[PDB]
């Protein structure tokens, strides 16, 4: 799915200690010291949308070409990706 | 994952875009863009932004709860929250 239980290892064990240290800098309890950190441990795999794909069945001279193009989310910057024609009618 | 559109303006823009950026390459002579026709597809591509993690964190003995982000791209990590005294799991 989405969200994804990870183990209790030396990765997840640093993700605690960074935990514990930006806590310090906020400081909403006493300095904290860090002992270890407990199952269960979870992952989020966040997904964005990079940008899309579109197929066109277009007409130019009079020809059938098939025109893919792909559009970035954020700047709405364009590309041609392939241009192959004629091609026979849906 | 697949969705389709209908042949309005904006797609007609995309075919009038596709049709001049063939001119500028040019593998098919100089072409006069008509009409685009049904059915044009939309396929939308995601992207790995970041993760989210969940953590149990003992300090000063003190069981607390933390939320961690992470960032794909530049690994730049940031705490998004940190309650507590929480109950053992």
């Amino acid at each position: 799915g989405e969200w994804e239980i990870i183990d209790i290892g030396p990765f997840t064990q640093n993700l605690g200690k960074f935990a514990v240290d930006e806590e310090n800098k906020i400081g909403q309890y006493g300095r904290l010291t860090f002992n270890k950190v407990i199952r269960p441990c979870m992952k989020k795999t966040i997904y964005e949308i990079k940008g899309y794909e579109y197929q066109l069945y277009v007409y130019a001279s009079d020809k059938l070409f098939r025109a893919d193009i792909s559009e970035d989310y954020k700047t709405r910057g364009r590309k041609l990706l392939r241009f192959n024609g004629p091609v026979p009618p849906p």
